[PDB]
């Protein structure tokens, strides 16, 4: 008997995420839909043959009592409301970043979950489900290079839109390496610093293009982070960790070999929605496996909601005064361990 | 409405498409099982948590007009007589290699599907749904390195049982090569030549390992194909195809990278279960969706059975005569185009 | 007609010269050592059956009419003095980094050599002539990938010995790294950080490894350069420069591909003498033909030393301070472009 | 204390010798060159403005007492006859491929060699002094990978001209492979048999190209070598080495990576003159170094030779018939172990 789902915001992602559990994944349907744009919710519902209802709003959709757990795939600033409700309406809730647009609306998304007294809220931070990150999690959970020292990523992406301002270098696009690195390391973010190299010729005008972010952990990790969202060359995503004893790294998306015209080559994907497709399956399927396996979820945790968050918060104030930052974090508490 | 699948055979293999059928892929599910050893049967059934009678044969099984397709996974030459049967039975057949240990019986097979009119037979021959094998495809069907003229390729295994036999390189091993690479370059085998280096330590006396397989095509491709089932170092696979103009090739599997010790390494399989884990997702996801989307099946056809089975008789044949064999096939059957 | 040589210190680096010039080189031979140890350069003298003179001090040295050029290698130190005394004697001169151990004592060499009229002093920075870097200069040049932006560059070290201090990383293993980078990008520095992460449990306790060195030039590049001479693993140098439509990248030193136990691996070398060999060669052999062919030395100039001197000084300031320290270069004299 | 050294040929490969001798090595000079053409050889004499005197044959140039070794680099037929005069006129001589054009000119000077008592006869097979073959070797001497079994090698060419014919091939072309296999391996051929893929729309009508040669030595290693000399996407050399335990592998030449429009890639060099021009350098060197110290030279024997002259016979032979050849070979005499 499956996991019955319903979808707050049916836009580009939650379509996605309604494919997947349509067509790919198991254990699981989409029996409830609500969108901002209602007439766009009953096309989907059409769209992909479902059967679900199709309500005004999130109270309306989390009222209804056939519905277990809900996708929360609505405009970003959205996502605090509706997290809320179902919390209180004591759902199963999987939230798309950010889990809220501040750290204030995190704490309360935090302090709401302790009290219903287990997980309902597990946010889409992907990467921890991507392959290679787990082969980097396994190999420093093992103690293969002894301590990590520092961190060298980059976060590249061959163009953005018009739209695309420099805060949301830090807000949407260092949001995932954000998350990953502190859950690879097992330590908290400190201070962060932003260092703007010249100006590249692919950036608009209105955008600082590209940015260097460096971040210490508690424990005196170094991590020095580079965004260039006009590279040109393609989408890509690198991540190097030192350590003691020996220097572990992020693998290429794999590609066959070419030998043509003086050149010895694999291919860079330009698309980024090619780039983790896996790791959002296994991502789904895992929100999914865990309620009915364990009554709870078992990603990342409304409190990584609220570091994320925070550590954001840290980097746009870095960006304007080009300072060294602190990050000030709450206590964790014991309720997520 | 799902696919209702039985699966005649639930031994390791039949167990493992049982468990992606019911706990990782979409549209399906299993009604009915049966096995030689049918208590075997009745554990897999309460393993599983499935709703399934568990029959007592495979006409028992067919006969049973709430199935509609059939996984056959029993011991090798037990495969044709099921084949046989679900074809004049009418429903859908997924058969894992071999289609049968004859290239007669794969004939009865063909000649049987024929008359049904339709396409029920899929061969289990997973590499075409590797992504890698699936770039090497769009790479030569773009014509990205001109005409195909050699192709190089290895099948290395660490180390095989004593059960292991010679003729099983060729009949059990070099199957999967002899499938895909007629598959990738659109031509048809000719002539098969096996060629003994030295023996390896690794190597019990009753076998021969290593075996070196050279087959050319009807339009001229050379092949020579490294099989090495007790190379110690890994399972590996390794194919490179020479063009005209260029040179491509199959990537290793994903690994990050390490430096440490003096080495700068990636990992390298030790386990062949974990090198085609994705493709047999996707082989079997395929044969569900193609059914309810078309009415019949895509994958490697009831004639490719055939290809393989003749293809083999004759690398059995060179394997003992130190001679140059032909490849002998009938004219291939429009049906299948 | 051999341009004949005398060498100014007999030690480690100045054996080797000696032995390059001896048995690998073309057109020069050692005639005149001398050491601040007579009995060591006594030695070498016969270690390399070289036909040449002892004298108690530099100036009998250079007082000899026979050599044409010198060899400054020995201590940091005593670098300036023998320079400076090696222009009024009006010979030519190789002189070992640094060309002085102050930034004023590289002015005053400066100076020395505009008023010769012709250049006579080359410095050794070697990696100018390896063949990887010079393909990245190449690169460059031709404009492949647009504007330089960032630069990420790596120097570590298998181990170091307790002589070896916190500047040392700036003042002895850092230097190369930071001539060859403004010469591949043709740009002044500006600004040096340090960066001091978590220390390393292979560096003793006076020692601070690793370190983050951050660089500014006028233009916007910026330099993130990682030091850590007790990484353990191998003697490595890694140099990655981002452009505004690609990246260029230093190779790794050639070395066979091995499949074993598991891993895929290439060989990382253990010792950071074998590591530019080549570089040397070339290096000396460029010292002797431009002389033979244009009556004047042509690798890395004065200004490069001095250039070297003042950044190396800044890179020391913020070992201590902790802040942006600053990097203030008089004007390039036209006497080098 | 130069040697002195005579050069009989002063072609394309004669004035590079002639080249790295005066400007490069150490511890030679070009006193005599002599060509067919009176006129070409007198160009060189000015060419390196060399101090030599030009004879109208090989006789009168190994008349002159100066010559201590000659470089023997003319036109592969007239090898012998200067080979064997230099010996009975005991010189010291390098001689480029081929030693002879027959297998029974080698053994000619072969037992001239062998009576003079030492060796003066050092052939021009490069590769050994390759730095990869020379880790190839260090490995295989070390027993990293334990027994080879199988060798898979592949020399490729981006396009030739209309004179290139088909034993060309074997002759000019495989001639390396066949040299460094077997010094790498420690053991003699046995058979050799040729088969021809489809042919490449590059090469001329008629030519042969591709080729493969299959080449079993008495021990039980299998060698198959690719030859396609109109590849089209550069010059390119593969070699791979299976051994029972482990697999060792030629490295491609160093070059920078880049990564750009989709694609991230290394150089694959366009002419063979790049490929290997370190390994004459030590080549020669070697000669010199070799007589200098021991009164003897060092490389690749006269015997080397033979075994070459010998297999590239089989070569040719298989080309024609399409059968499996044989190689018989002298025993090796006292003098070469
Ligand atoms: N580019 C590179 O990778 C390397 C360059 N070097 C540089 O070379 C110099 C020293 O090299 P090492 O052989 O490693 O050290 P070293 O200590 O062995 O060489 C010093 C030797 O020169 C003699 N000496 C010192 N001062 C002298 C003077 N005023 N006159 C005559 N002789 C004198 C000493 O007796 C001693 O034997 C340093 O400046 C160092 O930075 C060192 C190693 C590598
Ligand atoms: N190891 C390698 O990669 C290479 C070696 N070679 C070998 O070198 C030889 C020729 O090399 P190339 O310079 O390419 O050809 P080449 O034709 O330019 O050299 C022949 C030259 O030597 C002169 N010559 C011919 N016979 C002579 C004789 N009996 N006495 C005096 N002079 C004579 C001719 O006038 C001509 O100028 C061949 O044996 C070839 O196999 C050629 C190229 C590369
Ligand atoms: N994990 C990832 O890498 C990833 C990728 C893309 C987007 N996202 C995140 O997921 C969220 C959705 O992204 P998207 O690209 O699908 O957005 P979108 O603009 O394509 O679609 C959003 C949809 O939600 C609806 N909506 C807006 N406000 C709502 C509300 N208050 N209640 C119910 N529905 C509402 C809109 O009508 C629209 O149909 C964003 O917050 C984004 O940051 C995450
Ligand atoms: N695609 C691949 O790479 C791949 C991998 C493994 C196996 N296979 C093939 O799949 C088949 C099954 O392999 P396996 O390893 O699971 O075998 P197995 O021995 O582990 O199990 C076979 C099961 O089928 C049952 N069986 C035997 N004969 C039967 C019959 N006549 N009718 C009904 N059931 C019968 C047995 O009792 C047993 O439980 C084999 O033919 C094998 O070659 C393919």
């Amino acid at each position: 008997m499956s996991l019955r789902i319903g979808v707050i915001g049916t836009g580009a992602i939650g379509k996605e995420h309604i494919n997947r559990i349509t067509n790919k994944l198991s254990g699981a349907e989409i029996v409830a839909v609500t969108d901002v744009n209602q007439e766009a919710a009953q096309k989907v519902v059409e769209q992909y043959q479902l059967n679900a209802t199709v309500y005004p709003n999130d109270d309306s959709l989390l009222a209804d009592e056939n519905v277990d757990a809900v996708l929360v795939t609505s405009w970003g600033p959205a996502h605090e409301s509706s997290v809320l409700k179902a919390i209180k309406a004591q759902k199963y809730v999987f939230c798309e970043k950010p889990l809220a647009t501040t750290a204030e609306g995190c704490m309360r998304i935090v302090e709401e979950e302790i009290k219903v007294g287990k997980r309902l809220v597990q946010v889409g931070f992907m990467r921890r489900y991507d392959s290679g990150y787990v082969q980097l999690k396994e190999a420093l959970d093992n103690h293969v290079i002894g301590e990590p020292l520092m961190i060298h990523c980059a976060h590249r992406n061959p163009t953005v839109g018009d739209n695309y301002t420099t805060d949301m270098a830090v807000v949407d696009t260092l949001v995932h390496e954000i998350d990953v690195l502190h859950w690879l390391v097992n330590d908290d973010y400190e201070s962060v610093q932003v260092i703007y190299p010249k100006k590249s010729k692919n950036a608009l005008p209105h955008l600082k293009d590209p940015q260097i972010v460096v971040i210490e952990t508690k424990g005196g990790i170094v991590i020095n982070a580079e965004i260039y969202v006009n590279c040109k060359y393609g989408y890509d995503i690198q991540c190097e960790i030192v350590g003691e004893d020996g220097i572990i790294k992020l693998p290429e998306p794999s590609s066959i070999s070419l030998r043509k015209e003086g050149r010895f080559s694999t291919d860079i994907l330009m698309d980024w929605q090619r780039r983790f497709v896996a790791a959002y399956d296994v991502e789904i399927q895992d929100f999914i496996d865990s309620i009915q396996k364990k009554g709870e979820v078992s990603g990342p945790t409304a409190w990584d909601g609220y570091i994320a968050a925070v550590t954001t918060d840290a980097c746009v104030k870095a960006q304007e005064s080009g300072q060294k930052e602190k990050v000030e974090l709450k206590e964790k508490p014991e309720f997520y361990q």
